[PDB]
């Protein structure tokens, strides 16, 4: 069998590889190269522009922490926006909340959505839900135009190289600011503390220019570079996102595989070198 | 430039790779294959039997958490044992404690020690310290013979395949039990929650057969398989290892890069699926 290997200039001098059972689908969409394969040990794998975006084995770590962090802090969230997140993992976790009334998803590339509906039926099952509304558009354009404001905005983008390039700037964070309710929350995918401290420092400067509370958490996920991924957490109220305001005790949440009440706060407890870097910001 | 790739049957279907700047030393010692290279982005790298044992870039994460967890719980530790840990990283962190009077290290392979003294002079610098006593021996034999008992025992072994094979059993944990003071602590290297739950379940059954409190913590380290490594924490008193009994505030600790008072407790906050697996044990 052959191996898929994940090289990038965004993590120079290192690579992570998975063994391929069979290749399932490959294409050049309007925005990116799309690859789906079955791996021998991580289940099916979505690769976009050569970078692992998700695998069946560990996807729940990122989707649960990205969703249930902000959704346990927001008191009664009604209107939620997902930016990117074509695969549907976030949406799946959002549908567990009976209080949610609407879920807008703004994803630039419909190939991602359709591929996910076909090959990742346990991830993309949230699309069945009547509350979900799909907009195929650059979130950068979408956030300049939206009329609604949102209780939570979850930014589940790919890397700064490619289509997500328009989301890694000051102007984008202003649009997130204006699209949020007076007391709303944003969580954004924010790279790895092991290799991307320059970027984390930028993203935090952008956010702090606008939000009352910017906080950074970290998720263990083995198929992302360095085995972890940060979440940039932005708050309009002074309280922030480190403390859950509810426990997830209904039958909808009995199946949670990573998130719990205790590791919500823990994820915000960062290595010493990172804290040293991010407090003259 | 060529790439070093880390394959193993202990993590089938995945591999992590580093780019090689130059190979520094290679040998077949009495127990294992030894390789030292300079990588392009992770500094120098020690590989033993084809498995990355440490790199300069992230070694502090594992050494600080392995050492300062138990050393902040032990009230006034005088006599500390390191099992394995030929490179000297643990010893370096132990020497920061002015209360420590003796440090025995039991390492099977002196090639590891000497290679570390030559190529990893920032890791192996603790060997200068007059309190350190080196025993070249299988820890399995050493613990059956030692006359002293220890305040802390830190088990900083390699994987169950090879020389460390004798350390992954019930009998070994009895020897650790008998070599500890009435109120002493053991911390042992305990594989990755992402791939080694079978093993974690075994190690915990062995420990719980003997110790009042067995607890598991987790460290983010990018150059180990899945980007993380667990610590099996064993206690003879009912309190356990989750809570520091001191802050590391003296000039010796001003340089700490990972460990702090807050992420000591956080590391013990495990993903939901792992907790589900380890409590009918
Ligand atoms: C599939 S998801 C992978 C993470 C696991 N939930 C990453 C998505 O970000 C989308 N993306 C990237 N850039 C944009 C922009 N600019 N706008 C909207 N969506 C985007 C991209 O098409 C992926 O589907
Ligand atoms: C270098 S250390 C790497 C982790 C970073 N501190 C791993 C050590 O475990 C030793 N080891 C392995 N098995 C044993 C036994 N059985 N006894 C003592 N030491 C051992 C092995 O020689 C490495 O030096
Ligand atoms: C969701 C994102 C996808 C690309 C990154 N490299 C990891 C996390
Ligand atoms: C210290 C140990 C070395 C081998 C393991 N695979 C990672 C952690």
């Amino acid at each position: 069998k052959k191996w898929f290997s994940e090289f990038s200039i965004m993590w120079p001098g290192q690579a992570f590889s998975l063994k391929i059972k069979k290749i399932l689908y490959e294409t050049k969409s309007k925005y990116q190269n799309v690859l789906v394969f079955e791996s021998t040990t991580y289940g099916k794998v979505l690769v976009l522009d050569g970078v692992i975006q998700l695998t069946e084995k560990d996807e729940f770590a990122y989707h649960e922490m990205m969703t249930h962090v902000p959704m346990t802090v927001s008191k009664e969230p009604k209107n939620v926006l997902v930016v990117g997140g074509g695969d549907g993992g976030i949406i799946r976790e959002l549908c567990k909340y009976k209080s949610v009334e609407n879920i807008d998803i703004c994803e630039i590339d419909e190939t991602v959505i359709e591929v996910s509906k076909i090959y990742f039926k346990n991830i993309s099952c949230g699309y069945e839900d009547k509350r979900v509304n799909v907009f195929i558009e650059d979130a950068s354009k979408f956030l300049e135009n939206v009329t609604n404001t949102y209780d939570v905005i979850i930014v589940d983008s790919s890397d700064p190289i490619g289509p997500a390039e328009t989301l890694f700037n000051q102007n984008f964070y202003e649009k997130i600011y204006n699209a949020l309710k007076p007391n709303g929350y944003c969580v954004a995918q924010c790279e790895s503390l092991w290799i991307h401290v320059g970027t984390i420092k930028n993203m935090i400067g952008y956010a702090k220019k606008l939000f009352k509370k910017v906080e950074y958490a970290n998720i263990s996920i083995p198929t992302y570079p360095c085995g972890c991924i940060g979440i940039l957490c932005c708050s309009k109220t002074d309280t922030g996102l480190t403390k859950p305001n509810k426990k997830l005790e209904s039958k909808e949440f009995a199946d949670l595989k990573y998130y719990n009440y205790e590791n919500h706060s823990a994820a915000f407890k960062l290595p010493a070198f990172l804290l040293k870097e991010i407090e003259n910001i």
